[PDB]
């Protein structure tokens, strides 16, 4: 969509969980881009085509008080 690239990942179980190991461990993100491309170089080549876009939604936190209905 036009305010969201790559929508498919944004409530699947494994995007729950792989940023807060790169909110811990940014040297991974390689390692994790890399391990996307083990089971789904078709989400990887996908990503990389986005890839300055991904940042924005693998380095936010996977949970926000806003969760609660809405920004305000």
């Amino acid at each position: 969509g036009s305010h969201m690239p790559l929508e498919f990942l944004r409530n699947q179980p494994q995007f729950q969980q792989m940023r807060q190991i790169i909110q811990q461990n940014p040297s991974l993100l390689p390692a994790l881009l890399q391990q996307i491309g083990r089971e789904n170089p078709q989400l990887l080549q996908q990503i990389s085509q986005h890839q300055e876009h991904f940042i924005q939604m693998l380095n936010e936190p996977v949970q926000e008080a806003g969760g609660q209905g809405g920004g305000g």
